[PDB]
């Protein structure tokens, strides 16, 4: 049994950059564990379908260990040495009794704590989750960890100039067919919705986004479910079968539909919501002294005076800073103030990137110029409600840009003149 003032559970984002907050709030040798199933230290995942998909000069560990992708100091595993917090890998916790303090691994060994920050993130729905026949067959792969990104570059290889279907219609989605279609394979999206990232993109940038995806020749199959995987005699996948009639041949699947956060450690024991173990302002759980972070966590977002759950790589780090600062506090009696995170969420493919920050609420207008065979694509679109601006989206800013919009999206200025607003969108942005 191994004992620890402050533990995180999970080893991820929110893991890494808490414990680079504890660095900065003084955290001495002994006091802090991180416990992850990984086998690794907590890395910047969104790396996972961007460069480490890359056929050259791709991202490998240990360069994008947290704290690189906000452009901070890399946390490799000699550093949690240094600062004498452990380090506890390939250690799955499959039970956990928060009266007792009690976390125990897959192999039986057990962990008490004083302090407990929750912090693992989300597993992926799987083609099971659909009963899918067939959904068991190999060459049927996820993408969620490290493992699984090393196992579908190792399928890329292994596949090299065949067929890719890639089932869903989201931002992992997107980032995925790009990814096999640079990687050389004739790739297809299969989804049900009625255009890509649903929950975020209008009709009109989705259609920028398909245009842009089918100009680089994948193909889109909209409206649609699989139904069924054809697999070899080895087990392998050969095709997908779509409740629209259409048989696709295969040599790889690769899944992107959704996820799920990690509660089921903790359930009855924390009050949930939306989908979340329910929090306050400081990240702390209905259990006195334990806290729930990134994907997990179901918060008062206070600029919009609502409880939202959110799976966005900058709250994931804001989070976690967050509750540690709010822990520290109790120890001092020192106030913390309440987290107010702006929504911010960016994609990229292919040579496109875009950042959305705020709320996708009320009617949209486009600015800039979304034809999608531009040298150099750069447009965006406001969210506007009761005469103001409450989301922004940009295709192709430039930093001074995207400040901007997120300037817009902070502040919720008024519009007056749409047909201004529409043709100098930006510099609407930088007057703000
Ligand atoms: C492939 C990919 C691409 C992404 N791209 C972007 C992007 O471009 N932009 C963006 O804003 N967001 C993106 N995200 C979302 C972002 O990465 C997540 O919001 C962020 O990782 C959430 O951080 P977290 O610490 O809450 O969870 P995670 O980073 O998922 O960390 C959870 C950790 O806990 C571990 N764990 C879980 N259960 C246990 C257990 N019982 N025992 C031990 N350890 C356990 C996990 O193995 C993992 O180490 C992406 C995510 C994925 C998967």
């Amino acid at each position: 049994e191994k004992h620890f003032k402050y533990v995180i559970l999970g080893g991820g984002v929110a893991a890494g950059y808490a414990a680079r907050e504890f660095a900065k709030q003084g955290v001495k040798p002994g006091e802090l564990a991180i416990i992850s199933k990984e086998a690794v230290a907590p890395y910047e995942r969104p790396a996972l379908s961007k460069g480490y998909l890359f056929p050259q000069n791709a991202a490998r560990l240990p360069g994008f260990h947290v704290c690189v992708g906000s452009g901070g100091e890399r946390l490799l595993p000699e550093w949690y040495s240094e600062k004498g917090i452990e380090l506890i890998l390939s250690t799955e916790i499959v039970k956990a009794d928060l009266a007792s303090k009690t976390l125990t691994s897959a192999v039986g060994a057990t962990f008490t704590y004083e302090i407990l920050i929750i912090a693992t993130g989300s597993s992926v729905i799987k083609l099971s989750d659909f009963g899918t026949q067939g959904a068991d067959s190999n060459n049927i792969l996820y993408l969620r960890e490290v493992d699984d990104a090393d196992k579908l570059v190792a399928a890329i290889q292994a596949k090299k100039g065949g067929k890719a279907v890639i089932v869903g219609g989201g931002y992992i989605g997107l980032e995925l067919s790009a990814a096999l279609k640079i990687n050389d394979f004739d790739v297809t999206m299969v989804f049900p919705e009625p255009w890509c990232m649903p929950r975020l993109f209008t009709a009109d940038i989705a259609a920028f986004y398909e245009s842009y995806y089918t100009n680089k020749g994948v193909k889109i199959v909209k409206g649609t479910v699989a139904v069924g995987f054809d697999a070899d005699a080895n087990g392998d996948v050969t095709a997908v079968n779509l409740k629209n009639g259409s048989v696709l041949e295969a040599d790889i699947v690769v899944v992107g539909v959704g996820g799920r956060p990690l509660t089921t450690l903790f359930k009855g024991q924390v009050a949930e919501e939306k989908g979340g173990i329910k929090t306050d302002a400081f990240f702390e759980t209905s259990v006195p002294g334990v806290y729930a972070v990134g994907d997990v966590a179901t918060f008062p977002m206070k600029m919009y005076n609502e409880l939202r759950r959110v799976e966005h790589v900058d709250h994931a780090r804001k989070s976690a800073e967050q509750a540690v600062k709010a822990i520290k506090g109790k120890e001092s009696g020192e106030s913390v103030v309440e987290y107010d995170y702006l929504p911010y969420f960016y994609s990229r493919s292919f040579d496109l990137g875009w950042q959305f920050y705020g709320d996708n609420v009320g009617d949209t207008i486009l600015f800039g110029d979304s034809d999608p065979t531009s040298a150099k694509p750069k447009f965006g679109s406001y969210w506007i409600k009761d005469g103001k601006v409450l989301g922004a989206f940009l295709e192709g800013g430039s930093p001074d840009e995207n400040k901007a919009i997120a300037k817009v999206a902070k502040t919720q200025p008024p519009v007056a003149n749409i047909e201004e607003l529409k043709k100098e969108g930006l510099q609407f942005a930088s007057k703000i």
